[PDB]
C-alpha cells in the first residue's frame, strides 16, 4: 500500500544478473561485419534488436522500428579517392595508400568503406602542399602572416583542435583548393608509429589506420533542419544546403602523412605544431630539393564522394510504467559504425542488449514493473551527425519535452578499463554518485566505482568537498538534441583510460578499420568486467530514476555551475563591460535568486520526505525537478547555430569560461567601437541569461507564491 | 474522502452572490476620471485593486503589483496636434476641432488626452488631400491606377478594414506625406450624424468623438521583443525599433472629415468607398473650385507626439489550490483606458472586482478552496499594445507554459445587452457551453444564456448539430500572448448587440471621450443585468476549470477546425499545389490521426470516469488535455511576425480560409515561377502544419504506446 519507491532488492538482483559473458558474445555478433548506417548489415542489426526486444520471455512490453530518409555521403567503389604526388606534366611520382592494410585479418576487403571525409565534395584539386597544423583559423592566419601564398594549395592538417569540416571551411577562406587530414602519432600514440608498436601488438593506431567521420558543420539530417525527415517532408534544395565542407577533403594514414610532411620545404613550424611523424615539421609551400621528390611536384587530391538519400532506422522499446507511465526515463545508444565499430558503438550496444535483457526478463516474470516508463533506443546514422536521435526529437518534440525525466546515453561503453567517466548536466550528478557508491569497481583494491573514479577525475565543490567531476555535454553523441534542443537533463556514462599513462586523444583505433572485436577482447577490456561495470552503473541510474517515489534529481547542484560562470564573468569581463555601460548587477541577482530558490525547494522536499505525502504532492515536486532543465532554453539566443537553444551549454568560442552566449558575444565585440551592433548583442546575450535564470528560479519557488 | 470535484452547491452560491449593484458602483469609481496607462489615476486604480485583493475578509490569499518600464507615446499638452487648411503661402484658411466637444460634461478638461495616433511620429507635412478609403494596399493601388499623384499628399482614410498603423505604412509606400483617420457614420452609426441623433441622446458616436488607439504594428513593449522590460535589461536602439508608422498620422472627428472629404475634387470614388458624411465621395487630389475652399489649398497636419519610457504595473492576485496548486486557471482584464474607459475596459474591471470579491469572501469564510489555483490579473498598458500581459508572459514563460490550464479574458464585459458572444480556441468550447446552459439570460423570455446566444451567433457542427459559434482569437486583447506565444487554450467572454439591428463596427463611443459611466448606465446595460450575466458565465467557467477532478477541456473539438481548414485547402488550393508537385496526402493523414487519437482519448476518459480512479491517473489525463494546445506552437514558422507561433491562429492574409501559414504562403507564391523560393516556402509551411498535427496526435495517444 505505500507508494512505489526504489526497491533495493530489485536493484541488487539486477546488478547481480548483468553477465559479462553475455556482453562479450553480444559484442562478437555486433562487430563481426562492418555496419555502416543504411547498409544491409545495419538492417540485420535493426532486426536483431527487434527480435531481442520482442522476445516473449526476455523482451520488453513493445518494440518498433521507425525509419527516416536522410541525406548521407559515401565514396565510390568504382573510382576510389586518391592522393598522388604529380610532376609538371601530370605524371604520377608517388601514390598514397588507399585504405587500411590487412594487418589483423579484417581489413582490405570490399565490405570496408574506403577512408573518406563524409559530406566533403567530389573534386580533383592539385597544388603545392602546405602544412596548416590543426586547420584552425589561427593556423591559416599564421601561414598568411608569414607570406605563404595559400591560394590553390593543398593543406595538410591533423585531427583535433577544431571539428573535421571546420578544417576545410577555414582553409577555403584563404583559397586553399583541397585538404588532407591525418592523425599524428604524437596526438594518439604517445609518439609511437611502428607496426610492432601498434595494433595487433598494442592498443595503438597502425600506420595505415584512418579516422573516418562526419565533416558536416551541424548535426541532424542536412536536408531537414527543424523538421522530421519523414517521407513527405519539406527538404532544403541540395543547392541551398548549409554546412558542407566547401572543398574536397580526404583523410590519410600517418605513414602517408610522414611522406608528405617530412619532405616539405620552408620555415620550421612553431614548437606547438610539431609531432612524432619522425622529422622536424616545415610549413611549405612545396617540397624541399634535397628530399624524396622534385621541388616542382604538386599534390593531387581526387575525391569522388556522392551525397545520397538513404533510409535509416531507429529501434525503440518500452517498459510501461506501473504508476506514472507518462514519465519517461530514456536510455539510448547508437547502432551504426564506420567499419566494425567494436568499441564505437558496439561496446555500448552490447551493454544496451544485456541491460534490456535483464530488465525485460524481470518484467516478463511478473517480478517487477517500474513506477515510470523506461524507454530504450537504438539510434541509426549517428556517425553522420546524430541523425536518428535528432530526427526522433523533431518528430516527438512536445511529447518528449513534457514527459522525459532524463536521457541516459552510452555510446562507447569502454574506451579502456582504468576508471569511470561521466558527462552530464548538474541535475543528474546526485543519482550517478548514489549509484556508483554501491557498486564494486572491477579494478584493484576493493574500491567502489565512485572511490576509484575520484582517483582519476575530481574537483573541489564548496558544498561537498572533493568529488568526481562530471564533464559538460557538447555534441559528441546522441545526448546533443536532448540537452541542447529539448532541454532534457542528460548523462553519458563510459569506462576510460588513465591520462597519467597516455595522452591519447581518444582510443587509438577510433573510426578506423582496426576497431574490431579482438581490440576490445585483448586490450581494452579482457574479461569484460569494465563493460559490466558500465552496465551496472547505467542500470542503477535507470532504476533510481524509474522507480523512486521522489525523483533523485538535485537541481540545487546547478548553483555551483551558475556561480562559477558568474565569477568568470565578474573577474574577466566585468571591467570591459562597465566600460561599455553594461552592468552584471542583474546577473548577480538572478544567480542569487536561483541559489536561494533551489536550496529552499530542496528543504521543502526533505521536509515532505519525513512523512507519508500524497502521490499528487510528490508528482508536483517531481515536475519542478525534471522540468527545471527546460527553463534554460531560448530558441532565439543562437540564430547562427542550429539546434542549440540551451543558454548554458551552447558551443563557446570566446576565451572567458562563462555563459557561452555572453563569452562569444564579448569576444566578437571586444575590438569594435562603443555603440556597435556587436556591443548591443553583448547586452542581448546577457539579458537572455538573466531572463533564463530568473525564469528558472520562478519555477522552483513555492508554486502559488506571487 | 472522494477527490475534490465540481461542487454544484458552491457554484450556485457563487452565481447567486454576484451583485449587479456592486458592479455598477465599481464601474462608477473606475470610470470617474480618465485613466490612461502610467497616469496618476492609473496608479490610484492599481492601489484600488491591491486594497480589494488584500482585504482580510473579502480578499485573496495574496496580491502584488509588478512593474515594467515600457515605451509609450503621448501628444504634447504645450503644442497640440493640429490639422489646418492652408493657402499657397502658408496662411491658415480653416482649422479642424482639436478634441471632443464638452457635450456631456466630461470632455475638454486637461485630464482628457487629445485625440492622437499613439506611436505615430512628430512631423509637419503639408500637401494636397486625397481620399484613400480604408488605407488598404488595394485602396492606394486604386488611386495610383487612376493616375492620381500620391507623392507628398495628405491621405484621408476611415477606421476599419486594416489595422491603424497599417494605413500609414501602406500610404508611405506611395510617398504619401501624412495620414488622417476618421470613423465614418455609415460604419459605426447606421448613417446617423447629428447631435440630436447621437450620445447623450443614443449610443451613437457624436460628430466630435475621435477613436484613439495604438498604431504600433506588433504587440508587446516596442523596445524589448522576446524579453521582459525589467530594470537594466536589453532594449533595442530607438533607431532600430520596427513597427512604428513611418509618417505622421492623426485621427479626427467625423465633422472635420465631412468638411474635408465633401470638398474634394475629382473622380467619384467606387460604390464601396462611399459613406454617410453627407455628400458623394470623390478621390482628390485637392479641393473642388465650387466648394468651400480655394482649389489651390493644402492640408497641413502638425503632430508633436513623443515616445516616452513609463512605468506600468500589473496587479496579480491568487487563490492557492487545495490539491493541485501548481495548475493555474488564469482570469485577466486590462485596467488602462484611452479616456474614462467606462465600457473599455472598466466594464470588465467592474466584473473582475465583483467575481474576485465573491470568491475571496467564500475563501475567507473557510467555505471553499478550489482544487487548482485561480490567478487573477489586472493588466497594465493594454491600450498601447497588450504590453502588461505580454511582458508577464515573457517574464514567466516556462512556469506559465508548464502549468496553465486556460486563460480567461474579459476586456469589455458589455458592448450592449442583446447576447453573449465568446471567442476562444476549441478546447474551451465544451465548458462555456456547460456553464451557459445553467444560467438564466437577463433578456426576454425565460431562456438560458446558451439558448439566447444560439439565436444570434450559431453554426452547424457535424458532431453536435446547431450550436453557438465561438469566434477565433486574433490580437484584439490580452489573450493574444497567451494563445499565440505560450500556446495556452484561451477564452474571451462578453455581452454584445444584435447585428440584425445595427451594423456598428463596435459600440460607437469606443476609444473616445464619450465612453463614460452614463453611456453604460443609460444605454448599454441599464440595471447591469448583462454585466451580471458575464460575471456568472466567467465565474462558472472558472470554477468548472479550477474545481473539477477531470478537466472540462474537450480537445476532440479541435477536430472540426482541423478538418474545415483541410477541406478549404483541398477545395481551393489542391489543384494549384498539385501543379507544383506539392501533395496534401500527408496533411490528410495528419488530420485523420488527430481525429482518431483525440476521439480515443475522449473514450478513455469516459471509461475512467465510470469508476473511482486514482488522483495520479486523472492528473496524467488532465496533462494531456491542457498541454495539447502547446503542440501547435512553432517559433520558426512565422519569422516575419512577432510572438505568433501558433500555426492555427497566426494572422491570415491569404484568401483561402485554411491553416494561415499555408494560406499566406500560397497567396505569395501564386504569382511566382515554378521552383521559386516562394514555392519552397509553401512546402515548408505545409510540412510545419503536418508536423504540428502529427506531434499533437502523438501526445493524445496512450502514453506508453510506440
Ligand atoms: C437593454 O438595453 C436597451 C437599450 O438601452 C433597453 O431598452 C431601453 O430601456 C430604457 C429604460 O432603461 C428606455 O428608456 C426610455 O425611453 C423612452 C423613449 O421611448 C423615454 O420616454 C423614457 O424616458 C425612457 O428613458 C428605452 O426606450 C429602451 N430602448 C428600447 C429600444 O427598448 C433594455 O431595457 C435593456 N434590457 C434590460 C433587461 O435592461
Ligand atoms: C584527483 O585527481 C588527480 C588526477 O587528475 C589525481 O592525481 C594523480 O595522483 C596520482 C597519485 O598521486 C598520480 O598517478 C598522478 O600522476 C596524479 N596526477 C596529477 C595530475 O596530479 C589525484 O590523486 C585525485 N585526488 C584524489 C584525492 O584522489
Ligand atoms: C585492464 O586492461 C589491461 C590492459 O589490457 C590488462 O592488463 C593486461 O592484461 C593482459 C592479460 O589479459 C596481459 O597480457 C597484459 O600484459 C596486461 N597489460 C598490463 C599493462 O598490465 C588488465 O588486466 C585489465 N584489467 C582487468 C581487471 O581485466
Ligand atoms: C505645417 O504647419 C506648421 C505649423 O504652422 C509649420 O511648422 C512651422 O514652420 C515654420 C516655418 O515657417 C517654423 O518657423 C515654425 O516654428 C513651425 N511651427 C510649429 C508650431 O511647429 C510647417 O512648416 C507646415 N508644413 C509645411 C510643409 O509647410
Ligand atoms: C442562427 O443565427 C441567425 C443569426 O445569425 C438567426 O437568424 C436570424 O433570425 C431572426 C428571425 O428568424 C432574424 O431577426 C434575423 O434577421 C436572422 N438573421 C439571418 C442572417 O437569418 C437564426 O435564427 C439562428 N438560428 C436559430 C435556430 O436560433
Ligand atoms: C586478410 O587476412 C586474412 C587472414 O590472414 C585473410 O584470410 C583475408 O583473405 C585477407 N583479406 C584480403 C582482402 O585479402
Ligand atoms: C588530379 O588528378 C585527376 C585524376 O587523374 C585529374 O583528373 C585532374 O585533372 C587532376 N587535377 C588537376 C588540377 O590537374
Ligand atoms: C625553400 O625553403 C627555403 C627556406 O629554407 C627558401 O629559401 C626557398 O626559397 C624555398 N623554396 C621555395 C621555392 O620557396
Ligand atoms: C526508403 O524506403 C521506402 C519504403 O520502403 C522506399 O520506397 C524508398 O525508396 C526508400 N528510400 C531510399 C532512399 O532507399
Ligand atoms: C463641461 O460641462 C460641465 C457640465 O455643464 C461643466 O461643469 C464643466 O466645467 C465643463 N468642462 C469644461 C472643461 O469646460
Ligand atoms: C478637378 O476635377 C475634375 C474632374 O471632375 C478634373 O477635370 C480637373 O482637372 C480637376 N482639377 C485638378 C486641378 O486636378
Ligand atoms: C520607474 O520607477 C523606478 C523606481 O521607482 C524609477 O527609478 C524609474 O525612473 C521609473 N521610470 C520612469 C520612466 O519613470
Ligand atoms: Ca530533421
Ligand atoms: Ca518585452
Ligand atoms: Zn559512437
Ligand atoms: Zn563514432
Ligand atoms: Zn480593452
Ligand atoms: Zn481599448
Amino acid at each position: 500500500l505505500a507508494p512505489q519507491d526504489l526497491d533495493l532488492e530489485i536493484l541488487e538482483t539486477v546488478m547481480g544478473q548483468l553477465d559479462a559473458h553475455r556482453i562479450r558474445e553480444n559484442l562478437r555478433e555486433l562487430s563481426r561485419e562492418p555496419h555502416l548506417a543504411s547498409s544491409p548489415r545495419d538492417e540485420d542489426l535493426v532486426q536483431l534488436l527487434l527480435q531481442r526486444w520482442k522476445d516473449p520471455e526476455s523482451g520488453l512490453d513493445s518494440a518498433e522500428a521507425s525509419t527516416y530518409e536522410v541525406l548521407l555521403s559515401f565514396p565510390s567503389q568504382e573510382q576510389p579517392n586518391v592522393v598522388d604526388i604529380v610532376g609538371p606534366t601530370g605524371g604520377i611520382i608517388h601514390s598514397c595508400h588507399r585504405t587500411e592494410e590487412n594487418v589483423t585479418g579484417e581489413q582490405g576487403g570490399p565490405d570496408v568503406v574506403q577512408p573518406y571525409a563524409a559530406y566533403a565534395p567530389s573534386g580533383t584539386p592539385q597544388g603545392l602542399l602546405v602544412y596548416a597544423n590543426r586547420g584552425a583559423e589561427e593556423d591559416f592566419k599564421e601561414l598568411q602572416t608569414q607570406g605563404i601564398k595559400l591560394e590553390g594549395t593543398i593543406a595538410l592538417t591533423r585531427y583535433g583542435g577544431v571539428g573535421r569540416g571546420a578544417k576545410a571551411v577555414n582553409a577555403a577562406k584563404h583559397g586553399v583548393a583541397g585538404v588532407l587530414v591525418y592523425t599524428d602519432p604524437a596526438d594518439i600514440n604517445d609518439g609511437l608509429s611502428s607496426p610492432d608498436e601498434t595494433f595487433p601488438n598494442s592498443w595503438y593506431l597502425p600506420p595505415s589506420g584512418v579516422e573516418r567521420g562526419s565533416y558536416y558543420e551541424y548535426f541532424g539530417d542536412p536536408l531537414t533542419p527543424y523538421l522530421p525527415a519523414v517521407p513527405s517532408s519539406f527538404r532544403v534544395d541540395l543547392a541551398n544546403v548549409s554546412g558542407f565542407p566547401p572543398i574536397p577533403t580526404q583523410p590519410i594514414g600517418f605513414q602517408d602523412a610522414r611522406d608528405l610532411l617530412c619532405n616539405l620545404n620552408g620555415t620550421l613550424a612553431p614548437a606547438t605544431w610539431q609531432g612524432a611523424l619522425g622529422c622536424h615539421y616545415r610549413l611549405g609551400p612545396g617540397f624541399r630539393p634535397d628530399g624524396d621528390f622534385p621541388a616542382d611536384s604538386q599534390v593531387n587530391v581526387s575525391v569522388y564522394n556522392r551525397l545520397e538519400l538513404r533510409n535509416s532506422s531507429n529501434v525503440l522499446g518500452i517498459i510501461r510504467g506501473a504508476v506514472e507511465p507518462d514519465r519517461y526515463v530514456l536510455y539510448g545508444n547508437h547502432r551504426d559504425s564506420w567499419v566494425h565499430g567494436a568499441v564505437d558503438p558496439s561496446s555500448g550496444t552490447a551493454v544496451l542488449l544485456e541491460l534490456s535483457r535483464v530488465l525485460g526478463t524481470l518484467l516478463k516474470k511478473g517480478t517487477w514493473r517500474p513506477r515510470r516508463s523506461i524507454v530504450f533506443a537504438s539510434w541509426g546514422a549517428e556517425e553522420f551527425g546524430l541523425i536518428g536521435s535528432t530526427e526522433f526529437t523533431e518528430e516527438f518534440f512536445n511529447k518528449l519535452q513534457e514527459r522525459t525525466v532524463a536521457y541516459i546515453n552510452v555510446d562507447i561503453s569502454v574506451f579502456a578499463n582504468a576508471t569511470l567517466r561521466v558527462q552530464g548536466t548538474p541535475p543528474v550528478q546526485s543519482v550517478v554518485f548514489s549509484a556508483t557508491k554501491e557498486i564494486r569497481s572491477p579494478g584493484p583494491g576493493d574500491l567502489s566505482i565512485y572511490d576509484n573514479w575520484i582517483r582519476y577525475f575530481n574537483r573541489s565543490s564548496p558544498v561537498y568537498g572533493l568529488v568526481p567531476s562530471l564533464g559538460s555535454l557538447g555534441a559528441g553523441s546522441d545526448y546533443a538534441p536532448f540537452v541542447h534542443f529539448l532541454g532534457i537533463s542528460s548523462m553519458d556514462i563510459a569506462y576510460t583510460y588513465d591520462r597519467s599513462k597516455t595522452s591519447a586523444r581518444i582510443y587509438p583505433t577510433y573510426h578506423t578499420a582496426f576497431d574490431t572485436f579482438d581490440y576490445v577482447d585483448k586490450f581494452l577490456d579482457p574479461g569484460f568486467s569494465s563493460h559490466q561495470a558500465v552496465a551496472r552503473t547505467a542500470g542503477s541510474v535507470i532504476l533510481r530514476l524509474s522507480d523512486s517515489f521522489f525523483l533523485p534529481l538535485k537541481v540545487s547542484d546547478y548553483s555551483e555551475t551558475l556561480r562559477s560562470f558568474l565569477q568568470a564573468a565578474q573577474q574577466d569581463l566585468g571591467a570591459l563591460l562597465e566600460q561599455h555601460s553594461i552592468s552584471l548587477g542583474p546577473l548577480v541577482t538572478a544567480v542569487e535568486k536561483f541559489e536561494a530558490e533551489a536550496a529552499a525547494l530542496g528543504q521543502r522536499i526533505s521536509t515532505l520526505q519525513k512523512g507519508s505525502p500524497d502521490p499528487l504532492q510528490v508528482r508536483m515536486l517531481n515536475d519542478q525537478l525534471m522540468l527545471l532543465e527546460r527553463t534554460f532554453l531560448n530558441p532565439r539566443a543562437f540564430p547562427e547555430e542550429r539546434y542549440y537553444s540551451h543558454v548554458l551549454w551552447a558551443p563557446r568560442t570566446g576565451s572567458v569560461v562563462t555563459f557561452p552566449g555572453l563569452s562569444n558575444a564579448c569576444s566578437r565585440a571586444r575590438d569594435t567601437a562603443s555603440g556597435s551592433e556587436a556591443w548591443a548583442e553583448v547586452q542581448r546575450q546577457l539579458s537572455i541569461v538573466v531572463t533564463a535564470l530568473e525564469g528558472a528560479a520562478a519555477t522552483l519557488r513555492p508554486v502559488a507564491d506571487l
